[PDB]
């Protein structure tokens, strides 16, 4: 495993869709995903074409064509590669499950690509339908023209902060209203809320980062995995950055549906927004040591590597868990 690269050397705004980075259509093989961000990166060559990449690769892709912070790069790659890529050949499939992520790991590890729910990939997705409802990763219209018309009637037309404090909490409850198996806790939890900035952060031509996102550029991104014709890339590094109005708009506690609709429980065992710490133990100890319970030598190793890799994505104040010792 590669080291996780550094922050940009130079984080200014400039043209990302460049002679060297053309966007193309996808070849017979080519993997998409769940990810609009990851999707438009291997479509525009910032990834390999194919969508299965390194870590190494998928970090310095974030941040070169997005902008997306180092922190932020290293905690999400690190854990979907731990939860869905194969730890020995160090690669990652941003979409389905592909034999190009090579020789396969023992059950109960299924080394599943981006596509493989519960893992990093949940519910209540905005263009995305939940794994219920059989498709998790394609792009659907007709949940993208919810987002249209939550744009129309809170952003003015654009898709801001507003929009996805609303859009986030119609698609829980509808996810509630019709899903017996939805699942909004831990990860997916932290995850939802986060998702729900980016395309008002780094869809954003960063000549203007106002925070106001054209429906034009919201369907290239969302859809076509295709940057707009001279997009310019976020002026500054940045993730996540107006979490807190989206959370505000309508405070949620982690819960799940118990075999049945409209029966959302409420789990006290889960990590919310007050344990962020938390949210990381019970990702180290229960998720990724479920995949790998007994490692051989070789896999423990690469997990211990690559858990301490996600460790440097991790905020200030927690505690680095080790789930196979030191
Ligand atoms: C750094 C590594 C990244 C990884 C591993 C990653 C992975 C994912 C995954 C698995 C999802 C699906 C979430 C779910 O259904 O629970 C997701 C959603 C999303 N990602 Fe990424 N992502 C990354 C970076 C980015 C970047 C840089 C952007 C934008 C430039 C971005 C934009 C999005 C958006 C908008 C969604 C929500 C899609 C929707 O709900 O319709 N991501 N990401
Ligand atoms: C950083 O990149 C920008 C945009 O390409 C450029 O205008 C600027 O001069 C660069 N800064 C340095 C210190 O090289
Ligand atoms: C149903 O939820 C469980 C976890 O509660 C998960 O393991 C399973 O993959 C889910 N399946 C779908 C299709 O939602
Ligand atoms: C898209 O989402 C809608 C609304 O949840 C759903 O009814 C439909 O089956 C999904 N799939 C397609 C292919 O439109
Ligand atoms: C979203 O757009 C609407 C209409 O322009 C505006 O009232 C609201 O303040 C915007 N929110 C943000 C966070 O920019
Ligand atoms: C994770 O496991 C470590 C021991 O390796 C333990 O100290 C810590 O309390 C555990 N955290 C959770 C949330 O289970
Ligand atoms: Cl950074
Ligand atoms: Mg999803």
């Amino acid at each position: 495993p590669g080291l996780p690269p550094g922050p940009l050397e130079n984080s200014s705004a400039k043209l990302v869709n460049d002679e060297a980075h053309p966007w193309k259509p996808l070849r017979p093989g080519d993997i998409r995903g769940p990810c609009p961000g990851l999707n438009t990166l291997a479509s525009h060559g910032y990834l390999p074409r194919n969508g299965v990449a390194t870590p190494a690769q998928i970090i310095n892709a974030v941040q070169e064509g997005f902008n997306f912070d180092n922190q932020a790069a290293i905690f999400a790659t690190y854990a979907a590669h731990l939860v869905d890529g194969n730890l020995i050949t160090d690669l990652l499939s941003i979409g389905r499950k592909t034999r190009l992520t090579g020789p396969d790991p023992p059950p109960p590890a299924s080394v599943g690509g981006l596509n493989e729910h519960g893992t990093f990939e949940g519910d209540a997705s905005m263009t995305r339908g939940d794994a219920f409802f059989g498709n998790n990763h394609d792009f659907n219209e007709t949940l993208f023209e919810q987002l249209v018309d939550y744009s129309n009637r809170f952003g003015g037309g654009k898709y801001n902060l507003t929009v996805a404090g609303e859009l986030r909490f119609k698609r829980i409850q509808d996810s509630i209203a019709t899903n017996p198996n939805f699942s909004f806790v831990d990860f997916r939890f932290f995850t939802a809320y986060g998702e729900t900035t980016f395309p008002a952060n780094l869809f954003v031509d960063g000549r203007r980062d106002d925070g106001q996102l054209d429906m034009d550029a919201a369907r290239s991104f969302f859809q076509f995995s295709r940057m707009p014709d001279d997009f310019f890339r976020a002026p500054s590094p940045r993730s996540g950055t107006g979490v807190e109005v989206v959370v505000q708009a309508h405070p949620m506690q982690p819960g799940r549906n118990v075999g049945k609709i409209n029966s959302y429980t409420v789990d006290p065992t889960s990590s919310d927004f007050s344990t962020p710490c938390l949210m990381y133990e019970k990702f180290v100890n229960i998720t990724v040591k479920s995949l790998y319970p007994n490692p051989t030598v070789q896999l423990r190793k690469a997990l211990n590597t690559n858990l301490d890799f996600l460790f440097q994505g991790v905020a200030a104040g927690c505690t680095q868990v080790f789930p196979y010792g030191r």
